[PDB]
C-alpha cells in the first residue's frame, strides 16, 4: 500500500529497459518522491534485479501499471487476458513492486459502439478474480483505474469501479483514480473520490490536458479537499505526458505537446501539488 | 441533531413577535423546508408557547440563533454573558427549539485590535461551561458559530472553534461553520470543514455578498463534497440577508442590497443548493 | 448571426425527421429559447419546407451542424468533401437555417494515429474556401468547432481554429467553442475564449459529462466572466445528448445516460446557464 | 502606471523608517519584482532621500498607498483630508513615487453604522478634486482602491469606484482593485474587473486570508483570464500581511499569522501568480 508523492516514470523513459531505469531513478531522487510508478509496456523485457537492486538501494518503493494489448483485451478474450497478466504479476513482484495497476481489465482504445454489456463485465470479472489470487500469491495488489469514455467503455468512473471490485469480492484489488479521467467523468470531480473511499489506495494526479498540474482546468482545491476528508493515505502520484516518446503518445490522442519540456511540468507542476497536500493535511 | 435543508428567517422576519412568526413559519411552508433558524434579537420578547405550537402543528423543527450584546460579551463581561445565554436558552427550549447556536461566545463588532488572550479565551470557556450546564438541563444543544475576523476577533476558523469546545469539554456543545465567514477564513473552504469534522452539525449556505447562493464567490463543489466525504448529517440552513430589516442590517456592514428581493433569493438560491445537496448525495 | 439562447435538438430527437422535428421545435417553445441547432447528418432525409414551416409558425430560429462521415473527411478525401458539404449547406439554406457549423472540416471519431500534417490542412483550407464560397451564395455562414483529442486530431483549441480561419480567409466562416471540448483542450479555459476572440460567435454550454450544466466540472464562471470581458454576442446553446444520433454516436462515446432525463437537464441547467449570462452582464 | 510584478512592503517591514526601507528594497531584490508599493501613513515621518536612492540604486519603482487617519476622513472633515493628502502626495513624490493610492478618501476600519449619504460622497469628491489637482502639480496619478465593507462602508466594488471616479472629473485618477476584498464584495470576481474596466491600472493580488496566493479561495482562473480579456496592462502586486504598519491594524483585523513567514509566501505565491500570468498571457 504505497504512502505519500510519486511520479509516473512516462517523463524519463516509456520502455524500462537498463538506461531508462536509471534516468528514472535518478529523476526521482532529484525530486525527492517516495515511489515510482513504472510502466511495463513489455513485461518479458524487463530486469527485475536490476530494478530490484536500483529500489532498495535508492530506498525507493514502485508499483508498476499497464493496459492489456488487443490480444489480450480481458472482454473478449479473457484467457489471453489471464496469461498477460500472470506474466506482468510476476514481473511487478520479482522487482519489488507492491501493485499492478492500470487498465487491467482491457485496453486504451476498447470502443463497441454500445454501452458496456453483462457478457463483457462476467468476463472481466473472471480475468480479475484469476489474476487476484495470482496477485495475493506472490503478495501484491491490482488496480482498477477508471479511464474517460474514449479509452475504454467499459469502467470511467469511480461508482464502476465499486461495482466491478464488489462483484469480484477479491480483498486485494483497489481502485484507482486519475483526475485527468474524473475531470471528463465524474458528476463534480469530488463524486469519483466519494463514490470510491472505501477501495481507493492510488491517485493519478494530472492536469485536464495532461501538462502542468495546476494550470489547467482540474478543480484541485475539491479534489485534494475530499480526499483529506475521506482519510486518504494512499500514493500521490504525479502523471504528465511531458516528452513521453511518440509513438506511445500518438497512442492516447497527444497530437500536440502537453507542455513546454519537464522544466515547466515538475518545476511548477510538483511544488504546487506538494503545496496543495500540505495546505489540505495529506502531506 | 438538526437534519435535512433549513433557512434563517432573517428573510422574512428580524423581530420574532407574534405576526413575524406567522409570517416566517408560513414561508417555511411554502419553500416546504425541515427546518427554521429563528434569531433571537430580544429573547425576552419571544412568545414561546405561540411558536412551539406553531411548529408542532406545521410539523417543522427549529433551533434559534443570537449574538451577545456589548453589556454582555463574554470575554470581557462572562456574568452578564451567562445572564444573558440563560435567558435565550430557556427561550430557546420552551419554544420547541433545539438547539443555540450562534456567535454565543461573544459579540457582532468585538474587537481589541491585538489578538485574542489566553485571559478572553479563560473567560470564554467559564461562560460556555456554565451556558452548556444550563442547556443540558433543559435538553438542547449549543452551538459556535465560527464567524470571519471583521465581526470577532475570538473564534474565526473551525479549528479555533473546536479547540474552544475541547477547553470547556461538555458532550453538548458544537460547531456551526458558515460558507460566507469561510470564504473569509479558511485556507481553502473545504479545511475548516476537516478541521471542525468531529463537531459539525450545522452550516449556513450562504453566498460571499449575502445574496443569492450560486452566484457569487463560494466554492459550493468544494464545500458540497468535502461535506458529503466527511458524512455531514446535520443541518443545512441557507442564510441571505435579503428583505432584513435596516437598523439589524447596518449592524452587519451591509450598506447596500445583497440582492434584488426574495424572488431571486429563494427563486435561483434553494434549488441551487439543494441541486448541489443532491449531487454530492447529501440530499 | 444567432443572438440569445438556443439547444442542439438531440435534447429531444435522436433525428431530424418530421415526427423529430414535430417534437423538438413543441419543446423549444416550451422553455421560451431563441433557436435550435439541428444536425444535418443525413441531408437527402432532411423534409426541409416542413421544417421551415415549424420554424416560420412558432417563430423560431436555427442553424445546423454536422461532422462528416468518413467517406468525405476533408483531411483525405476533399473532394467527396467539399461536395457533401454543398448539399449540406444547400438544405440547411432551403430549411431556413442561417449557418452550418460543427466539424464541418472532418470526422467526429477521426484519428489517423499521428500528429496532424500540413498536407491534411492544405486539403482542408481547400474544402473550406470552397464551401464558403458556396455558403456565399446561399447567404449563411460556416462554423468550424474545435473539438477534443478523442474525437478529431486537426483542430482541437480556439487557437488551431482561428489558424484555419485566417489562412481560409473567407469573411463568413466563423469560430464556434464547446465547453466540453474546451475543459479537456484549453490551458484554462478562458484561453480557448481569449485565442478565439476575434472570430468566437457561437459556443456550446455543456456540461463536462454531456450532462446538465452547472453540474459537473466546467469553469463557469471564469467561461461566463471571458465572454462578458470579449464582448460575445453570438449563440449560447445547450447540448446535451439525452438521445444520440446514430452516424455520430461512436465518436461521441456517450455509453451512460448524461442525466436522468430532458426535464432534468433543461429544468436545471437552462436556468442556471440564463442566471449565469445576466450574472456576467451578457450582451 | 505601472507595469510588471510587485510588493506591498508589508511582506517584510511593520513601518516605513529608514532600516525597514532597507530591508524591504533588499528582500525586494532577491525575488527580482519590478517595483513596490509603500504605505505612506505617517508622512512626515519618512524619510524620502533615503528611500529614493535606495529606490535607483537598486532599479526599483514604487508608488505608495494609505487610508486616512480618522481625523481627516474625507467622509466628514474634507478641509483636514485635502490637507492630509496634500503632505502624503508631496513625499510621495519626492521619493519617487508615481502614485498614491489605496483608501485615500476615507479610513480603513471607517463605519457610521448606516449606508453612505450623498453628503458624504459630495465631500469625498470635493476633495479628491482637490488631491487630483495637487497629484497632478507634482506629476502622479491618485488611486481609488475599493476595500470591503467591514474596512470602509463607502466604496466597495469596483462600479462604486468607478462611479466616483466619474463623479471627480479628474483625469488622473484610476481604479485599484484587491480580490480579497472582491472576494467578499463582486458578485462573481470577474465582475469587479469588468466594471472597473475602463480606469483599472492597479490590482492586488491578495490571498482570500491575507496569506499565500494559490492557498486561499480566490478564484484565480476567472481573475486572470478576465485580466487578459480586457488588456490588463497595469501593476500587479502582492498584499500579505506578514508585518502589520500599526496605524491600520484595528481596520486590517490580522488576528492570527496569516503563514508561516515571508519566505513561504514569497516562496510559494509569486511564482504561482507569475505562472498564472504567464498561462493566460498578461506576461
Ligand atoms: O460538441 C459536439 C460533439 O463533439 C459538436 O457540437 C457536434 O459537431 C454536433 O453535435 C454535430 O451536430
Ligand atoms: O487592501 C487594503 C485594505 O484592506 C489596502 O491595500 C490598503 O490601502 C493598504 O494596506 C494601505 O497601505
Ligand atoms: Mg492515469
Ligand atoms: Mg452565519
Ligand atoms: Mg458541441
Ligand atoms: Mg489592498
Amino acid at each position: 500500500t504505497m504512502q505519500g508523492f510519486g511520479v509516473h516514470t512516462s517523463m524519463w523513459t516509456m520502455n524500462w529497459d537498463r538506461p531508462g531505469a536509471e534516468r528514472a531513478v535518478a529523476a526521482a531522487l532529484k525530486y525527492e518522491v517516495d515511489f515510482i510508478e513504472i510502466p511495463m509496456l513489455n513485461p518479458p523485457a524487463v530486469d527485475t534485479e536490476h530494478t530490484r537492486a536500483l529500489l532498495e538501494k535508492n530506498e525507493l518503493r514502485a508499483l508498476c501499471s499497464l493496459g492489456l494489448p488487443e490480444r489480450a483485451w480481458a472482454s473478449v478474450r479473457p484467457d489471453a487476458a489471464i496469461e498477460h497478466l500472470k506474466v506482468a504479476i510476476d514481473k511487478t513482484a520479482d522487482l519489488g513492486g507492491e501493485a499492478l495497476s492500470g487498465v487491467i481489465y482491457g485496453g486504451i482504445g476498447e470502443r463497441t459502439g454500445v454501452p458496456p454489456t453483462e457478457a463483457e463485465y462476467d468476463n472481466i470479472a473472471r480475468v480479475l478474480s484469476a489474476a487476484a489470487k495470482h496477485a495475493k500469491s506472490r503478495g501484491i495488489e491490482l488496480g482498477v483505474e477508471a479511464v474517460n469514455r474514449y479509452e475504454n467503455h467499459l469502467i470511467n468512473t469511480g461508482w464502476q469501479a465499486v461495482q466491478m471490485i464488489e462483484r469480484v469480492g477479491a480483498d486485494n484489488i483497489f481502485v484507482h483514480l486519475d483526475t485527468y479521467h474524473m475531470n471528463i467523468e465524474e458528476k463534480g470531480v469530488g463524486n469519483g473520490i466519494l463514490d470510491a473511499r472505501e477501495h481507493l489506495k492510488y491517485i493519478h494526479l494530472s492536469e485536464s490536458d495532461r501538462g502542468t498540474p495546476g494550470y489547467g482546468t482540474c478543480g484541485w482545491d475539491e479534489i485534494f479537499s475530499t480526499l483529506a476528508a475521506i482519510g486518504f493515505k494512499g500514493g500521490l502520484a504525479m502523471e504528465s505526458f511531458i516528452n513521453m516518446p511518440p509513438e506511445v503518445a500518438y497512442g492516447l490522442a497527444v497530437w500536440r505537446p502537453v507542455a513546454k519540456d519537464e522544466e515547466e511540468v515538475m518545476g511548477n507542476g510538483l511544488p504546487f501539488l506538494r503545496n496543495k497536500a500540505k495546505q489540505y493535511g495529506l502531506i
